[PDB]
DNA sequence: GGTCAGGTCAGGTCAG
């Protein structure tokens, strides 16, 4: 029942220094001079399609042909998502034979399962093994982006930050071997780094964490006041203050590391015991209070707050920091605006300085990220009027809340879609359900909340320009489905797409009108299932012509006609935003090419 | 047969 290959370094073997004699002998050579690439001392930077044509002989192939193919593989590695697949079946499907020297004596009928074997070993020993031998993965949490680091620039940075952190005493190596949790990773973020630890799977001990979670959670809702809704705060507000709003979102840097453990732990014990029995409360102190955790071959302690990774960290978080909110911002004016996350506060209020000195109250308690710091103060350094938030975009004249992408300039997209899905796999002559679960809703559904599509404090210039940035992102990922279709279903027909295809622009133009109907407000002029469709299909419009040539036939019969009209009855849509495509995605790479 | 309540899964958003 398994149809495909996961492309990702940790399923990697670790080569025999012969092979087995069930595999054709020309592959020890490809071994021998495996070893020899690894013997190099590669000081210099050197691309990996390079390095394995010095390393799998030409003679294996034949034709460059054949050769290539199995480099569009190699490059698929070289540029993996998480979690990305590929079918076994395209390892061995549509290659010239004839052109490979070892199996003319082998039967015809027989060769294909020979290739995809060889292939696999290939793949398996050699071309991840080498991938690895020079290079590490590290996840960018930006949908599910891999950067690969060189092993000689990854591991200078690892034991700078670290020797950093044995500096300031963060991480002390003791000499009792206790028992270390998991194991610390160090990765990167825009200046700074990310020290995490990774959790041993524990043996049957998490549901054990699971439990507690779920207790101090009925703690936070119950003996601390609840944060508000968000949607229905930023309703409100909105309807209470009808003057200039002005605002301020905060990020405090390493909310975790500034924890006071001390405090928490006294938190802890402060909890009545028919809420939590002493045990317990006892085990979380010793357990926050004992955080040791595993190095190159050394068991350090954590003392900076809270682990990153650890599974009680962010619920033991939320309390503390539910209690400084009762102490600092308890009393403030019950017509202003405030809402906060883990570390992200907003705070809006119709007067200048309650915001100044929201900003200055904050300031005295927390050591801030100053250049995250978001503003419309007219003495601020670079006040805006629009304000990052919770994966949204504030603005605080307009009152009109947009989505929130995160697609730095180059950012391949293919990236934010998980396409392969290795628990339930799709065979190859099945590539409609793999363009149909491409197109399920809940993909999407963040986006297609009460948020976006209320008409309450939305204009209809701005439910529309929501609904129109959605579909340019479900277009992305058709794009990208598309060329899984492509490359790893290999299909040439076409003609079982278009059900999907129009499939949902009326099921995903639907639900806009029950989601965006259900939430009418003062604002709500008036929208229309149809409009909804032909925001829907302009927005494909605007999109597909990147790769006009692959689909000008199916925009070729979707330009013509469709009563592209675009009648908005609002008459401030301006609606010239919906022909061509928003400047968030214009600079998005959509091709697939391993720069190293 | 038609609801509910609970459980799982999936892909997505938050945020460490
Ligand atoms: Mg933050």
């Amino acid at each position: 029942m398994v149809h495909y290959y996961r492309l990702s370094l940790k399923s990697r073997q670790k080569a025999p220094k012969i092979v087995n004699s069930k595999y054709n002998s020309i592959l020890n050579i490809a071994l021998k001079n495996f070893r020899l690439c690894k013997k190099h001392k590669t000081k210099k930077p050197v691309q990996i399609l390079a390095l394995l044509q010095e390393i799998i002989p030409k003679s294996y192939f034949g034709t460059t042909t054949n050769l290539k193919r199995f480099y569009k593989v190699v490059e698929k590695i070289l540029t993996q998502s998480s979690f990305e697949c590929i079918h076994l079946s395209v390892l061995h499907k549509c290659y010239d034979y004839d052109a490979i020297p070892w199996l003319q004596n082998v039967e015809p009928n027989l060769r294909p399962k020979l290739l995809l074997k060889h292939n696999l070993f290939l793949l398996d020993n050699i071309v991840k093994p080498i991938i690895a031998f020079y290079y590490k993965p590290i996840k960018t949490l930006n949908g599910h982006e891999i950067k690969f680091i060189r092993k000689e620039e990854y591991i200078s940075f690892e034991s700078k930050v670290f020797h950093k952190l044995k500096k300031m005493k963060y991480l002390v190596e003791v000499q009792d071997e206790v028992k270390p949790r998991g194991v610390l990773n160090i990765i990167p973020k825009q200046d700074n780094f990310r020290a995490i630890v990774s959790i041993f799977p524990d043996s049957a001990r998490k549901p054990f964490f699971k439990l507690l979670t779920s207790k101090i959670y009925k703690v936070l809702e119950e003996k601390y006041k609840t944060s508000g809704s968000l949607y229905t705060c930023w309703s409100e507000f909105t309807q209470k203050t009808q003057g200039q709003i002005y605002g301020i979102k905060v990020d405090i840097r390493d909310a975790y590391g500034n924890v006071k453990i001390p405090v928490l732990c006294k938190l802890i014990q402060s909890i009545p015991t028919h809420l939590l029995d002493s045990e317990k409360k006892n085990f979380i102190v010793d357990h926050i209070s004992n955080q040791f955790v595993a190095f190159r071959r050394k068991i350090y302690k954590w003392n900076h707050g809270l682990l990153q990774g650890d599974p009680l960290s962010g619920c033991l978080c939320e309390l503390y920091m539910a209690f400084m909110d009762r102490l600092y911002f308890s009393n403030l004016d019950k017509d202003a605006f405030i809402h906060r996350t883990v570390d992200d506060y907003f705070f809006c209020s119709p007067h200048p300085h309650k915001v100044y000195d929201f900003e200055l109250l904050i300031k005295g308690v927390y050591q801030v990220n100053p250049t995250k710091t978001r503003t419309n103060l007219p003495t601020h350094r670079h006040p805006q009027d629009e304000i990052p938030y919770c994966g949204k975009i504030f603005n605080l004249t307009t009152r009109q809340v947009r989505t929130l992408y995160k697609l730095p300039p180059n950012y391949e997209i293919r990236h934010k879609f998980k396409l392969w899905n290795f628990n339930n796999q799709i065979s190859d002559d099945n590539p409609a359900r793999f363009l149909q679960k491409a197109m399920d809703f809940p993909f999407i559904c963040n986006s297609f909340t009460k948020f976006e599509f209320n008409t309450v404090f939305n204009d209809q210039r701005t439910v529309f320009a929501n609904f129109y940035d959605a579909m340019i992102c479900v277009a992305y990922k058709f794009d990208a489905a598309m060329m899984a279709l492509r490359t790893s279903f290999l299909v040439n027909d076409f003609g079982f797409i278009w059900l999907v295809l129009s499939s949902t622009v009326r099921a995903y133009a639907s639900r806009a009108f029950k989601k965006i109907v259900t939430y009418k407000g003062g604002k709500y002029r008036k929208v229309t299932f149809q409009c909804l469709k032909s925001i829907a299909w302009r927005a494909f419009l605007a999109v597909l012509k990147r790769r006009t040539e692959i689909y000008k036939g199916l925009i070729d019969r979707i330009k013509s006609r469709e009563k592209l009209t675009m009648k908005f009855h609002d008459g401030e849509v301006d609606a010239s935003y919906f022909c061509k495509l928003p400047e968030k995605f214009r600079f998005v790479k959509i091709n697939r090419k391993a720069s190293i």
